[PDB]
């Protein structure tokens, strides 16, 4: 099942909820964790998700990244 | 370099701060993400891991996981912190 089939399984399992995704991020950090924006109610919000798509974990103020460059990401995407 | 070396250098760079690991768990549904609880100081705080350490991003109170147990496993360790 690909990133986004898993992805949105993943969410709506844990939530009843159909979401939509909007915008896949890739970190040059590790291919491990991808960073994506996701359309859930009225709301577009991001998250972070295993590169399998069987985890997601909200985006908190604690995020360091080995390569500088996608904390710079990160940050662009939660003001938007 | 090692998992544990590099989750200490990848915190370390960005908090200037040593910390020590204490238990890591990893989680059923996915190896891409350890959850690994470390001590900054005189606290204890969990954290989410890449499974290489070359990002640590927060526990915060959204986690979603395909197995359900996963969930239980932070929701657990997230107790003991506070």
């Amino acid at each position: 099942a690909s990133f986004e089939d898993t992805l949105k399984a993943t969410i709506k399992s844990n939530t009843k909820q159909d979401i939509k995704i909007l915008k896949i991020q890739n970190l040059q950090s590790s291919p491990d964790v991808k960073l994506v924006l996701i359309a859930v109610g009225n709301m577009q919000v991001p998250i972070f998700a295993s590169k399998d798509g069987k985890l997601v974990m909200g985006v908190s103020n604690v995020f360091f990244a080995h390569k500088s460059e996608d904390m710079g990401a990160v940050g662009s995407l939660i003001k938007q």
